[PDB]
This record gives C-alpha cells, structure tokens and sequence, in this order.
RNA sequence: GUGAACGGUGGAGCAACACCUGAAGGAAGGCUUGAUGAGCGUGUUCCCCGCAUACGCGGGG
C-alpha cells in the first residue's frame, strides 16, 4: 500500500423531479403517486466501500508471452 | 467471465444591520539690478625658440 486507505461513497437515486416530469408527459406510466426513498424504484441509496492505491504482486507458473499479452489487454 | 457485474451526494438557504477621520496649527524672518567691460604714455635694431639647414621664413619681451 503506497497511501493510507480511504472509503469511497457512492449513491443510487432516481431522479425524483425528471420521474415526476415523465410522469406528467406520459413517458413513464407510473401509477404511484408518492416515491419510498425507504425502498423501491427511488430507494436513494448509500453504500461505502473501500479504496487503496497499492502494488499489486502476484505469482503463478505460466508462460510469459499470454500473461503479458493477457495483461497488456 | 477482475466476490465481478449495477448504483448522482443530492435537493434548499441574503453576511447582513448601524457607524463624521476629526479636532488645533502664520512660509517666514533678512536681501540696492548695480555695476562691470567704452576714451587716456612710449619713436628704431637688442636677446632667445623652431622649420630649415642658412637663400630666409614664422615667433617670446
């Protein structure tokens, strides 16, 4: 590990003012009329996982030309 | 088929209200635009310096 390890956050929301605005148009055929933030479609979620700058090493027994034609894909 | 693959940090919110840079403080004390340079004496061959190279030229008092 060449830095300290930090947390990433990341978020998954629908957005509340364009599915309201699909709504009205008719693009969206959504029946309900309040969104759950809780659970459902517009669940705005959050979750943090964990990131690290590092080098990487590893060892295996395997022919040199494919693991660096393989890794240079 | 990378414990992978998928995943918006988002929405809203006035740095604003009031506040004298001001009071006092001498540019003065002394100083001719007046002169200065404008006119007033010597009466004939005597030293010394260069170019020459003496046939003579310039020249110090």
């Amino acid at each position: 590990r060449q830095l300290p390890n930090q947390m990433w956050m990341q978020t998954g929301r629908l957005s509340i003012v364009e599915a309201a605005r699909h709504r009205q148009s008719g693009y969206l055929q959504l029946r309900a009329g309040k969104p759950n933030p809780a659970g459902g479609p517009f669940k705005t979620s959050i979750y943090h996982r964990p990131i690290v700058q590092a080098e990487l090493t590893a060892f295996c027994v395997g022919d040199q030309q494919g693991i660096e034609a393989l890794l240079s894909e």
